[PDB]
């Protein structure tokens, strides 16, 4: 179908006889300048390609508040989630409509030059609950305050270039590109799905069939810009991709990798995803259960209803302009050995079952087995590779304040008990002596299997710089992980506590 | 670099507008019409979109000629192989200069409007001898011979449509096509392997060599046209390629299908590659040990020598305006675990070790084991589904027209015996009444893996019909392939002879 507002904004392609132009006044020595964060890198992505179409620059005041009140872009145009460049008040200070600013990548490549049309102060919290529907604990909503600048700057785009990027380098189709890829192909029936988990059983089905439904080819079309904190990384995530897309038959699937920054707004997101997928050049979107979700809060409520993306998608239906192929849960069938919606089967007389991602996540850390029939054992082999088991997981023991025996004669205890028993590990004592440039290695070490003794806490003006991940500290504190039971307490009493207890967490396996 | 000639002949985006019309004409009640052949389809296709740059059309007699005794087109244009369009004395005596005639595929697709610019009668013996070597062995040769048209009608070519492909749809990339993926990527050197037989562990360590000398990304551009009589079907290649592709460092290769007829015409054949693989957008050109020939002629001598091609390469080095990495013989090295040119070791003081590809074909007819050094499990795996042990091939038994006893009973008992061995083979008594419409099915099902009990004979004036693949002839006759003690011998007899026959050729396994 035509793209969103009926052009294609690829702005590099409409730019291109100004790209050395543009590039010499990005590097002048008077234009005001701001480096991109990693969500913004993302969507002036979008925006550049066309993929944001009809957008062509980050939206100002009028646009932004029509999107939050009315699911619009002012002049009418059917558009959910806002797209806004969030910038400091030191830097909004310094702009003033007219302005140019050069939007620079890593303080080193130009991207593209903004013309400023407006500086405003949003009020965070009527987007929080207008958009993505107030719960603070919403991806988007924590992002929004604790991330997202305060002022927000609208103006127009013109590229430059579109931002670096060094991995999976032609897989990444922009909306040209991939209708270019379609039409040599003469596929003038595409069904797009969205995804930012690994694709198991269920998925590969659930895409056979909407393909089947649809009558048209499979784009399997992944987010790897920004998703959802603790989504497993893109990376793995494009092995398992190019893994399962080996198991659709020959000249039905396509893989294209969309930087797309994800918001985790369920229902609008939905919306916005098919404005989107239909820029690239799909003529089908799926959207099945939870679609775009974030699922529960930790009060175990749903941030939204396992089909209010359907619902919202289909009241927008005669306006999206592109098809979209609903989905029911789609489950397991022990006794039929096979997939299915949940609403063709009889959850009465058949029986169903399912391996939540909760549920897989902790296998994943247990060593333990996953279903033949759950995932195809490549794709849980990729995932156990980088999301590796317990034993094989990295740790720190943090000796507690509280501690009055000698921090240096514990930790070196610690050391040569950890040592015999052998295993793969590396083991070190680490003092950071609370100089964050080595506090923000822990996790670095941590993340590379390592299991670090660190003799002392650090300053809580520091705390931040440290991931909390298989952090533990030992301590007479009730707070403490590993409690002692007097801060006196002879070491070999608390070498066996702590060995004791990084064995009943796995760590170790005798 | 630039394509041969300075300019890429892509008929198909030069003739666009035009396509409406040349369609018209093409499907007109007047037009001469001409149904392509086989490798008239591989070669229209090279021509149609700028492959077979500079030309433009199939050659006349004057570029033909120079091409023959000069290896350039008249115009001094390097240019190796003679590509022509040959017909029948019948379709010719129709065709005068000016003349336009519409080339069919398949009688049903409309491809080019051919504008006839002369028809000559070529010496067969000058083409064979000059362009081929003369051995009537050689591939080209007895093609030349055996079914090439005595009539070659030269003249430029409009397009309308590439030849029509329902397999590998998006893999067959056109010169322009390649072009632009090397682009979208920013690949400004790629180095290109040619390819006719499947790859194994010498060709992947080949390539990465040729990769790493030239500092270029690799392009697997493997040949589905038309090779030589007897390779591997291209499917089952393609399988093995894109198996293999993944072997390689992500990112480094693409893989491309070119549907090229090659002539096995060693060292002028390596030079045409080359240019052919300019056009494609190729920076550098491997050219390996006996590089586009077919080994030797049943004498034991060879077409070429195993570096013709890499000296001929050498010797138009200037004008090629394409780098060309040769290669000695890649060989194994047992204790060092690891392959290499044999140019770079010591003959003496190292050992090497290599399977032929007679020796490969043996294997993979008896169930032998092919060394985890050879090639990739995964790959042998295909290989094997494609191209089965014995005890899983299927064959045909002739009972002679020598035979005395019973054709029906002794059909029969063949019949039931077989039946008793088990093992998944199916068998059927095949009357074939000499009608081609039933010999023809012979190797169809031989091709399935079935056991044919044939009562008798057909008549010679049909044996062309019949693929004398693992067709057995029963008879007293000093050239049947079971040689029966008399006409009259026993049933029982007989029986066993065959039984025992199947069984020490791997039919039969106990
Ligand atoms: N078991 C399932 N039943 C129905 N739909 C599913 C199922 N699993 C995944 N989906 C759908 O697959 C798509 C992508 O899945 P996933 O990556 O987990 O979520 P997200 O929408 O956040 O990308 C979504 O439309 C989602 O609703
Ligand atoms: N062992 C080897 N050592 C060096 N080059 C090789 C070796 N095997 C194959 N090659 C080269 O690989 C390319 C393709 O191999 P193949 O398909 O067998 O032959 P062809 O040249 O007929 O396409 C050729 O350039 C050939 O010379
Ligand atoms: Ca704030
Ligand atoms: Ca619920
Ligand atoms: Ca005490
Ligand atoms: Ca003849
Ligand atoms: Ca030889
Ligand atoms: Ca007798
Ligand atoms: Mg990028
Ligand atoms: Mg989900
Ligand atoms: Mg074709
Ligand atoms: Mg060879
Ligand atoms: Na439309
Ligand atoms: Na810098
Ligand atoms: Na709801
Ligand atoms: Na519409
Ligand atoms: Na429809
Ligand atoms: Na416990
Ligand atoms: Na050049
Ligand atoms: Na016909
Ligand atoms: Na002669
Ligand atoms: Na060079
Ligand atoms: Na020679
Ligand atoms: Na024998």
């Amino acid at each position: 179908p035509a793209p969103h507002g009926g052009i294609l904004q690829d702005l590099i392609a409409r730019d291109a006889l100004k790209k050395n132009e543009l590039l010499s006044e990005a590097q002048s020595s008077d234009i005001l300048v701001w480096n991109l964060t990693p969500r913004q890198l993302c969507d002036i992505e979008l925006i550049l390609n066309g993929g944001f179409s009809p957008l062509t620059g980050f939206l100002n005041e009028n646009d932004y508040s029509s999107v939050v009140t009315d699911s619009r872009l002012a002049d009418g145009t059917l558009w959910t989630i806002p797209i806004t460049l969030d910038v400091d008040e030191a830097f909004a200070n310094q702009i003033k409509p007219d302005t140019r600013i050069a939007l620079f990548q890593d303080d080193e490549i130009p991207i593209a030059i903004l013309t400023v049309q407006d500086v405003y102060k949003p009020n965070k919290t009527i987007e929080a609950e207008k958009v993505f529907r107030g719960d603070p604990e919403h991806p988007a909503i924590s992002y929004l305050f604790n991330v997202a600048g305060d002022y927000y700057v609208g103006g127009s785009l013109e590229a430059i270039q579109l931002p670096q990027h060094y991995d999976y380098p032609g897989l990444r189709k922009t909306p040209a590109q991939l209708r270019l890829e379609f039409q040599s192909r003469q596929w003038d029936r595409v069904v797009a799905f969205q995804t930012r988990n690994p694709m198991h059983r269920a998925h590969r089905e659930l895409t056979v069939r909407a393909a089947r439904e649809a009558n048209a080819k499979v784009l399997i079309h992944p987010v790897v810009g920004l998703t959802k904190p603790g989504d497993i990384d893109h990376h793995t995530r494009v092995r398992v991709y190019q893994e399962i897309i080996k198991r659709y038959p020959n000249g039905i699937a396509f893989l294209s990798l969309l930087p797309l920054a994800m918001r985790m707004s369920g229902d609008r997101e939905a919306v916005w995803h098919a404005i989107i997928r239909k820029n690239y050049g799909a003529s089908h979107f799926i959207v099945g259960r939870d679609h775009a979700g974030p699922g529960k809060n930790s009060k175990g409520v749903d941030f939204y209803g396992p089909y209010d993306a359907q619902e919202l998608v289909e009241s927008y239906k005669h306006e999206l302009d592109i098809e979209v192929v609903p989905f029911r849960m789609v489950t397991y069938l022990p006794d039929e050995d096979r997939y299915a919606p949940i609403d063709q089967i009889d959850t009465t007389k058949t029986r169903t079952l399912n391996i939540s991602g909760t549920e897989l996540r902790r296998r994943l850390r247990v060593g333990g087995e996953i279903p033949e029939w759950f995932s195809y054992p490549e794709v849980v082999k990729i995932l156990r590779e980088s999301n590796p088991p317990r034993p094989k997981q990295g740790f720190s023991i943090v000796l507690g304040n509280s501690l009055t025996v000698s921090r240096e004669q514990l930790s070196i205890a610690l050391l040569s008990t950890f040592l015999q028993f052998g295993g793969g590990r590396y083991y070190k004592i680490f003092e950071h002596n609370n100089k964050t440039e080595l506090l923000s290695l822990i996790q670095d070490f941590i993340g590379s299997g390592s299991g670090l003794i660190i003799p002392n806490q650090w300053e809580d003006d520091k705390d931040s710089v440290v991931g909390k991940q298989n952090v533990y500290l030992l301590d007479t504190s009730s707070s403490a992980d590993i409690q002692l039971e007097s801060a006196d307490e002879p070491i070999s009493h608390i070498v066996q506590k702590v060995v004791l207890f990084l064995e009943d967490n796995g760590f170790f396996v005798f």
